[PDB]
């Protein structure tokens, strides 16, 4: 999982 602008993908 990483954080992309202001929320989390996975």
């Amino acid at each position: 999982c990483h954080w992309e602008g202001n929320k989390l993908v996975c």
